[PDB]
């Protein structure tokens, strides 16, 4: 069928045709031609034409339609949840909560578009100071595979409220959910050339992200990637970029009651998504002694027990297969990378079928490696790392140049507020999964897990720039005059 | 000794170089600069500084501040003074610019408790928590035209946030820096806190270079800011502010007033001997009869303008460019434009070789086939003669610059009309284009600028937040997540 959305209309790509396969079953669930070099110039061009037009619209005619978005997505819920989990793996209970995730982000992001980037008069001597903001022109927004739903959207919805144009250029791994989430954008009224959707694999990103008539790019991806466009970017400052990548997020724990909520937590944090959210826990720094240890065997029973499974099982599984059979036979290569180097599993993982995405929840002791891999993390594979006191946990918890999210598990608030001082991350918890987050706070990394340019809340402040104004409706001549002017 | 390294004046190991006052060629400043050892010794000692500075109460960082500014207000005379002599801007001007810094300290206090404060609110499972920290070791590159008051609007909210600071100042204001550095040490500035390095290219650049800072805020023109951007590329950990030049249009349409315009007019494009950021570089105007009595009045008032030594008795409306080959550059850059059809109202002389004096010009490149699209740097003004308001738009916005632009209208729907189409960050009705509230955010678009604005909305690149959800109390959820067995 015709899978690019152009100038309000889904027409056929001109670019190879590619396919997405769920990796629970390897069955094809989306197939189609890719945008070529052409069909993305269309598509921008498209973009380009209708930004007058829609920049021009009262606000709320903009915030009429992105909540008409929200509200469809809420009726078709778990259409939408079903192909997030057919073409990712993802657990439909889980499918379901990043869809109720992209239907919130309106109202919140409503609010912070009024919060920060809003508009404002004030009396000034000669004049009204006026503060308006406005937005860049077409953006580019680069979508990732973790959360193919919540995360472009993310961008999306900031960036159309403040009247920005989009070009969606979503990851090969989620181009089904993409599709789906175009349609109901479609159905809300969003008018054409607004929201343009170039599928495609490298060669329909590097065109896109090459294209002299962006104004911005907005990027959710891997460090790696997201450096090299910082680094094609260098010399033009006139385009916005946001780049949103990864970590290498660190959890430490120490002494607590509840070792089981504390065991709770740090599998949320390394396993929930499999392991794929941005968020979760790379390194598990545990203490060397009688409760770290009881904290290791609690935390392996638990994880042992781990159901791995196809998105729609009966029962839930917690995971899902990882985005794919690649990537899974990738963790596979990591985990025996580090044993080279000295690492010693707890729970070993294996790849269940080379055809499949499917590998179990793993912790690997890497305590006896010499010079860590600083690395982004992609699955879940939790490295443990023992350490003696509290000054060395931090010490080792900040030995990255990564920064996106950490957590302590700690009773001792002392050990809080001494950790939260220390530690040089964006998303930083106490007692928490590293992957807990309010949705109306602002969500950015330090280090190479960022560009300071902050989304979630601040979304806003990258999707569109203060214009100030003095303005005075009366021309006039000031009373005295500076020196050396005559009339 | 002319470095301020943790808290002490120490000698440079760099060569020699002086400041020259434009308006007399009389030396001002000399003093060794900072080689690349001294740099290195500034930021070392920026981040033996960071840990008890970040650490310090909000409060008591705010103190010290509100102590810079009070003592600013006091001995604005003196240093008024010197930003005059050195940079050749009129006394009465340089007042305003003591006055500006000053300001700027309550209204960055308000801006960090808005944009960059702390918030708690309730959540199921715990607190969410907004926090905003400071990056750490940032360093400023200082321009020429405002010596003072640009730095400062940089360093003010850096410093609040609890960064601690490297400063290099344009070489053609080593003096005005360091009076201004004095006045932070007697503020009560700690050791290390703020440290100063003098120089010329060698010392810009080992700054630049230098991989223990962890951000550039530069205010300065945009050739320059972007060679520092492509040095970036590949380096998004590193926060960069650039603030840079303009080409700034102001459109004039239909208005009673035409001396009141004029006036406008010629504030937006000589104050400052056209050196603001925001000063108009092409003044749009209608052709017909209107049009030109608008010309004409401008000629004849903008003849009458007197440049002349920054103390001088009377008092001129404006001083020598920045310097002798500033001026030289300015005449050149009419030639030029000459030689591609443009004709002058007013033709700028340079009054003598050695020295910075330059008239206000004015200069028709209506017949101008390809209009240079450059940054501008001196009182030169461009007039460009338009047919109705959609043409001004469209002429107004022709530039890959947008830092400022004007409309002297009286028709209200005329400026409804042109706010919504200029692509600009400073954008005034009936006000000179270098018009501002100190209140707001400051930012150009396009190669003005890399969207970190700067004024009010500097709070946003001095510190990044910090969100978290604290539980206190650690506890099991209600129910678990399927597939957990405990
Ligand atoms: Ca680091
Ligand atoms: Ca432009
Ligand atoms: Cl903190
Ligand atoms: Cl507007």
């Amino acid at each position: 069928m015709t899978e690019l959305f152009i100038d309000g209309a889904w027409v056929d790509g001109a670019g190879p045709v590619f396919a997405s396969r769920n990796p629970g079953t390897n069955e094809r669930v989306w197939e189609g031609a890719s945008a070529s070099a052409d069909d993305v110039e269309r598509a921008v061009a498209s973009a380009r034409r209708a930004f007058a037009a829609w920049s021009a619209l009262d606000l709320d005619a903009r915030c009429t339609i992105v909540k008409r978005f929200a509200a469809l997505l809420v009726e078709r819920k778990e259409a939408l949840a079903t192909m997030i989990g057919r073409e990712t793996g993802k657990p439909l209970w889980e499918a379901r909560t990043e869809v109720a995730s992209m239907a919130a982000k309106v109202d919140i992001s409503i609010t912070a578009y009024h919060e920060r980037t809003g508009e404002k008069r004030a009396p000034m001597a000669d004049g009204v100071a006026v503060l308006r903001h406005r937005p860049h022109g077409v953006v580019a927004v680069f979508g990732p595979y973790n959360f193919p739903g919540h995360l472009p959207n993310g961008h999306i919805v900031p960036a159309l409220i403040a009247g920005n144009t989009v070009v969606f250029k979503p990851s090969e791994l989620a181009p089904g959910v993409a599709r789906a989430t175009v349609e109901i954008w479609r159905d809300a009224g969003l008018p054409a050339g607004v929201l343009n959707l170039v599928q495609g694999e490298k060669d329909t990103g590097v065109a896109l992200a090459n294209h002299r008539q962006i104004d911005g790019l907005f990027f959710t991806g891997s460090s790696d990637t997201g450096t090299l466009l910082h680094k094609q970017f260098g010399g033009r400052p006139e385009i916005v970029l946001a780049l949103e990548m990864g970590g290498n997020n660190p959890l430490v724990v120490a002494e607590v009651e509840d070792i089981d909520a504390a065991v709770h937590h740090a599998i949320q944090s390394a396993f929930l998504s499999a392991g794929q959210r941005c968020t979760c826990a790379r390194r598990i720094l545990v203490p060397r002694g009688a409760f770290g240890d009881r904290f290791v065997a609690r935390l392996a029973d638990v994880a042992s027990k781990i159901t791995a499974s196809v998105f729609d099982a009966d029962p839930q599984p917690f995971m899902g297969a990882v985005i794919s059979a690649r990537a899974a036979s990738r963790l596979v290569a990591a985990q025996a990378r580090l044993v080279g180097l000295g690492a010693s599993p707890i729970i070993e993982m294996k790849q269940r079928d080379p055809a499949l995405g499917f590998v179990n929840a793993a912790i690997l002791d890497v305590t006896n490696v010499r010079e860590l891999p600083d690395e982004e993390h992609f699955g879940p594979l939790a490295q443990i790392v023992r350490y003696t006191d509290l000054d060395d946990a931090i010490a080792r918890a900040n030995d990255t140049a990564f920064g996106l999210s950490a957590g302590l598990l700690a009773d001792d608030e002392q050990a809080w507020h001494t950790f939260r001082r220390a530690i040089r991350a964006g998303i930083v918890n106490w007692n928490r999964p590293t992957n807990g987050a309010s949705s109306a706070a602002p969500f950015g990394g330090a280090g190479r897990s960022g560009n300071h340019r902050p989304s979630a809340y601040y979304a806003a402040d990258y999707c569109a720039y203060p214009m100030a104004s003095v303005e005075s409706a009366q021309l006039q001549m000031p009373a005295s005059l500076s020196p050396g002017l005559h009339f």
